[PDB]
C-alpha cells in the first residue's frame, strides 16, 4: 500500500474529560487514515476508511491559538463510533493547508 | 431497588478551582441518582433524590467540544447544596440523548 | 478498558430447555459485552467480543409485542453458541434508541 | 484488588443433576474466590467472598482416592447454594499444600 | 483585631502562565484583607488595606462555570502592584453573595 | 475535609448557669461545625456533625432584638446536650443570610 | 552588543497541544530578540532579527485574564517558521505597555 | 496447553539501575514459563522453556525482609540472555514453597 | 473499649516489591491491635487479636539506621495471613522501648 | 504536623472547684500537646505549645500513691491558667517512662 | 526531536552512474532531513542538517515535465556530495506547496 | 524569587570621589534590586531590599537635562550608604515609564 | 556571630520511613550547628548547641558508597530529641575529613 | 529500545563488486543490529532484526588471519541479501569475546 | 579519534544522597573516557584521561544483584575530583568482563 | 549549580592602594568561586570561573607567618585583574587542608 503522509495531529473532540486532547501519529494512505500512539507504530488506535469522507473547516477557540478541520462521513451521521465528525487540530494555518493538500491525494475533498 | 443505568458522567460545575472537573460513576434508579468515585462503588460521593427534578440543555464551551445538560429542582433554588443546577457533561450528542432517555424512565422530564 | 454502560436487558430468544426469555444484567465496555444473572455480578453467563459484531432490528410481532434489536457476527454464523443472532428486548422504543447509542460508542454499528 | 493465584482445581462435590465432579478455573484475590468454565474467563460460575471462609481437610476415601480440602462459611450453613462445604480436589498432596499457602495470603485460615 | 471571616477564594487574574490560578486562604478584618498559602496561616502572601476599596461584578468564562467579583482602589489605577483589580473567584453565586455581605461589614461597598 | 468558613457567632441560648448568651469562634467544614472560646482555637467547646442538621428561623423578640437562626437534628430531640436547638445570632440580617449560604455548602438545608 | 531588556514572557501561539504555553526568558537587543529556557541563558531556543518587525495588539481570552501583543514581519507572511506572528503574553496591561516601550528602542513600532 | 499456575513474582536480578525491580505476571505451563506486564496478558515480556532448568534457594538481603529462589539452566552458563540465573522474589517463605511445588509439576526440581 | 495507645509505626515485612514499606496508624487496645491508613481512622486495614501474641527484637539493616521488633503467635506458625511475624519499625531505640511498654499493658510480653 | 502519640493520662492537680483529679485524652504532636474530654475529640480542654516546656518528677506521696511527672514552662510561672506545673499521673512506672520517651521526640526534655 | 513529516519524494537529479532519478522515503525533523530506500527505514542513504538549508524553485522543463523544488546550503557549494543543490520532484503542484509548508516548520525558508 | 527585569540604568548621583554619574546593570526581583558593573554579573555593587522602598520624580535640570526618578526608604533617611535617595536616569521619558511599571510589579509604589 | 562553615550534609538517621534521608543546609558557628531546608536560610529546621558535643566515625553501608560521622552529647544519652547521635553523611572521605577539621574550630573533638 | 553497544567491526565477507572487506560502525539494541558508514550515523547500510539470529565461529584461515564470528538466521537461508551468514572480524580474540557478551544481552545466542 | 566502545554504565559512588545512582552514556577512546547524559551526546558531563588509570574489582551489595569495577589513578589519591575511584556498575558479570576487555584496548589494565 | 562551601578566607595579596590584606566571604560552587564583603552577600567583589584554575602552596614567611595557598589560571597570566595568583590565607594548617578538599570537589586540583 502506498503511504501518502505520516505526521502528528491532535484529535480535538475525542477524549476531553477522559484526558485532555493528546496527539496521535497519523498514517494516511489512499485507502485509509490510521492513527497510532507514536511514530514507532507498534500500537494502533484505529483505522478509518476514507470512503465517503469529506473535509471542512471549524472555527472555535478564542482562548488559545489553534486551527481545526474535520473529517465527516457524507453517507452517515457518525464518521467514527458516536462522533459526528473527527476534529483534527494543527498548530498553524500553514500546517492545516498542508494536510488538506495531502487529503486531496486520498480523494477527501472539502465540503 | 431497580437500577435503570450505570455509567460515567463529568460533573461540569462542581469543583473547578478545587480540581478540574473529574468524572464520577453514576447509578440512576427510579428513586435517586447516586455518584461514586468509581465503578467499584466502594466510595459514595452523594445520593440525589429524583423528586421534583427536571432536565434542560446548556450551550457553553466554544473552546473544546463538549455537550452539557443539567438537573434542577423546580421546588427549590438549589438542587444540591448551594448549586442552582447539577451540570453533567458527555462526550457526544449521542451520549447526552442516550442519558436523557434513561432519565425519562426515572420521571425526570425536560423543562 | 472503560465501562460504557450497565443495565438490565431481556434476551428474547433463549431456548425453553434453558428456561425461556429472561432478563439479564449487561455490562458493555469498548472491548466486550457481558451479561450476568443479576447486578451483583457473581455469575457471568457469557462474554462476547465487540469485534465484528453488528446490530439490526427485529420486527415487533404480535405475540412478542415489545421492542427488539439483535447483535450478530459478520464473520461467524453463530454469535453465541448455536444462536444466529442475540435478540435484546426493551419495554419502550426510547430504551432501544438509548442502547443503540451506547453500542455506537463501542463500535457496534447498525446493519 | 491484587490477584493471588489462578489455576485449575476440581470441585469434587457437584450434584450429578448438574453433571458431577468437574474441573474449573479458579481465580483467588484478597477479596473473592471465583471459578470459570475455563481459563478464557468468559463464563464465571460463581464468586464467593473470602470473608468468614475457612478451610478443612476431607479424608481420602477409597472411591475418591485423591487429595481433597474444603471451604466453608463460619457464619452460614451453606457456602454456595445448598452445599455445606466446597470440596476442592487435586492430583497430588503437594498441590493441596500449595493452594493452602495461597489461601493463607487471602486470609482463609484452616480449622 | 476583630476577624470578620476566613475562607478560601481563588485569585483569578494573578498568576496564569506562572501557575494556573490556585486558591488562597483569606482573612478579612475591618482594616485589611490578607491571604495566606493555607489555613495554618504560617505563610502570608500579602496584606491589603481595605481603605478606598470598592467591589464590582465581572462576567467572564463561557467554558467552565465560575463566578467572579473584584476589589479595586478608587483613588488609584492599580489596587495591588501593577494589577488594576483583584479578581476573586467563587464556585457558586451563593458564595459570592455570601462574601459580598462580609465585605459590606468591612466598608467595602459595590461600585 | 475543606474548611468552609470561620467567623464569630453568638450562641443566643446558653443557660445562665454556664454564663449566658456568649460569642464563640465557629469553624464550619463539610463534615463538622465546631466552636472555640476564641480564634486561637485552643479550647474547642463542642463539635457537631453536619449530618441530619437543619436550620430554621427564630423570631426577633423585643428583648432579644437581634437576628437569629437555629440548627436542629431531624433524628434527635437534643442537638447539643439538653438543647432542642442551637440558636445563633448576628448583629445584622445580612450576616444571617451570609451564614445561611455557607451552611448550604455544607449540606445544612433550611426547614 | 547593547542589551535593551531581559525578562520573562509567555509565547501564546507556539506549542499548545505539544505542551501548554510555557514561559521563556527573553533578551532584546537593538539587532535581535532571543529567547532561552531560563535566565541562566545556557540553552538558547531561537534568535529573531528585529528587521522588518512591527508590533500589534491582540484581544483574545474571555476565560482567564491575559494580555497579548504580537511581532510580525511586514515583508513576509510568516515571522518565524510557519507562524504568521509571534504572540507574547503578559500578566498585566502595565507589563505589556512596559515591553512595548522597550521594543520602541529596538525600532519595533506598532502597526 | 495446560496452565499450571498464574501469579505475580518479582524479578530480583534483571533491571536494577534501569528501574528498581518491578513485578511481572507469570504464567507457568508444563512446557514453559512466560511473564507479562500484567494479568491482562496483552503484552508479553518473554517466554522461557523449562527444559534443563533446575531451581535453588538464594539467601540475600539483611535490610528488607525478602525471600529469593532462582531458575538456572544446567546445560548452559546463562539461563536467559547474559544472566546466570533468573532470581524470583516472593513476600513470604510460604509463597516461595508454594511456587516451588508448582515448578515441581513442570519438571523443575531443586538443585 | 479502652485504647492504650495510638501512633504511627512502619510495617517492615509486609509489602516490599508491592510498594516500599509505608507507615500505618496503629490503635492498640487490651483486646486487639488495629492499623489504619491514617489518623482519621476512616479506612481500616486490619485488626489483630492480641491473644497468644508475644514480642521479640530483630537486628537487621546495616545500611540505614532502623530499629525493629515483631509480634508473633505462639500457638501458630503465621501470626497474620502467611507471615511468620509482624515486623514493626521505629525511628529510635527510645520509641521501640516506649511501644514495648505499651504492649506490656495489653498482655504482650517479650519472648 | 505529625501526631506523636494519643493516650489517656490523669491530670493529678485539678482544682476541686472544677471537679478534682480526672482522666483526659492526650494528643501529642511535635508542636502542641492537647487534651480532650474523651477519645472522640469533640471537646478540647486546652492546647499547650511544646516550646519552652520541660518535664520533672513528682514524688510518690502516700495519699496520691501513683506515678507522676509534671510539665512546666521555663519562661512562664504558670503553664496553664494559674497552675505552676501540669501534673500527669499513670498507674504504673512503665507508663511514665513510655510517655517520657514520647515527650523526648517532641523536644520536651527533663529537668 | 519531533518528526515533522514522512512521505515519498523523487530526487530528480541523481547521476546515471548510481541509477538515475529515483523515489525515496523522506523523514523531516526540526534538526535533520533523511531519506531511506523505502518506508521500512532499513537503509538510510543520507542525512542532512536543516541548518543553513534553503529552498528554491526549479523550472518545469519539457523533458522533466513535473513539479520541482530544490534545497541548497547557503554556506557550502555542495549540499550533498558533489551536488550544488538537491532537486525534489512531485507529481502535482499541490504536493510541492504541501512540502514547502512542512519545510517552513523546520526552518528551511525559501530564497 | 522570579527576576522581573534586567537592564542598564544610570545612577545620576554618585560622588565624584568614586567617579561620578555612571551606568550600571540592574536586576530587579520581587525581593531585591541589585546593580552590577556590567551584564556578566561578576561584580555586584550593592543589593537593596524592595521593602519600604518608594519612588518619586526628580526635576529635569538644565545641566542634567535627562529623565530621572528616585528610590528612597520610608523608614530610613539613607537608602544606600549616605545617600538620601537613589537617582536613576534614562535617555528618554518612555524608558522611565517602562521601569516604573516594572517597579510596580515589585511593590515599589510612587510617592 | 562568626560563621565557621556552610554546606550541605545528609542526616542519615533522622527520617527513614518518613521520607528517605534528604539533605539539609548546615551552618556551623563557634556556639552552634543549625540546619535549614536550603541555602536561602528562610526556613530553619533546628539549632543545636555545640556544648558537650564530640564526634565519632561510623562504618555502615556495604550497598552504596557512603561515609558517615556522628555528633553525640557526652553529658546526655540523647544529643537531640530521642536520638542517641546525629549521623551526618558525606559523599567522600575527603569531605568528611574536611568537615571534621571545621568542627575542630568549634571545639567539637573526636571521641 | 535501549542501545546495548556501539563500536567498529569489520565485515569480512563483502563482495569485491561492492569493494571488499570493510570496517563499519555497528549499533546493537535489544531489537536491531544496524551498521553505518561511520560513527556520525548519516548513512545506515542495513538494519537486521535480532529475532532468529544466531552466532557461530569462523575458522582463522591463514589468508584471513584474524578473529571472526558470524551471524545467521535460523529461519532464512540468507541473513542479509544473498549472504548465507554475516562474518564479523576483530583484531584480537578478546574483542570477539567482548562482542559475544554484548550479543547475549540482545538474545543472540551461539550455535 | 578512534572510538573503542559506547554504552551505558551506572556510576555507583558519585551522587547517592543527591539523586540515587543514575546511568550515563559512556564513550571510551584510546585517549579518554567521557560520559554524557544520554546517547544523543548533546550534553557532556565529564572527560577523563586514561593516563595512569588501572582497573579493579569491587565486591559490595548483599541486597540487590549488582556487579562493580572501578577506575583509579595510580599516580594520584583521587582519580576524579575528591573521589578515590570511579565505581562503574553493570547488570551482569558478562557485561563487566565485556567492558574490561574494552578497557584493555585503551591501556587500562587490572591492578 | 550546587554550593560546595561558604566561609571566610583572607586574601593575603591585596594592594595597599585598595587597603591591604583583608578577610572576605567566599562562596564556592562547582562552576564559580565568588567573594563578598561579608556573609549577607550584598556586595560581590568578583567571581572567578573554576575552569583552568589550579592551586599551589605559598611559603610561610616570617612577616606573614600564617598558612597560605594560591589559585592561578593555567591559560592566563593574571587570574584576577593584574594579579598573577590569588593568595588565600588561614589561621591554622587544618583550615587550609579543609579548603583544599572543598576545592577538589570543584575540580580545582593542586599543582
Amino acid at each position: 500500500i502506498l503511504v501518502i503522509r505520516k505526521g502528528w495531529l491532535t484529535i480535538n473532540n475525542i477524549g476531553i474529560m477522559k484526558g485532555g486532547s493528546k496527539e496521535y501519529w497519523f498514517v494516511l494512505t489512499a485507502e485509509n487514515l490510521s492513527w497510532y500512539k507514536d511514530d514507532e507504530e507498534k500500537e494502533k488506535k484505529y483505522m478509518l476508511s476514507v470512503d465517503n469522507l469529506k473535509l471542512r473547516d471549524v472555527e472555535k477557540g478564542f482562548m488559545s491559538s489553534k486551527h481545526i478541520f474535520a473529517l465527516f462521513n457524507t453517507e452517515q451521521r457518525n464518521v467514527y463510533k458516536d462522533y459526528r465528525q473527527l476534529e483534527l487540530a494543527c498548530e498553524t494555518q500553514e500546517e492545516v493547508d498542508s494536510w488538506k493538500a495531502s487529503f486531496l491525494r486520498a480523494g477527501v475533498y472539502p465540503e
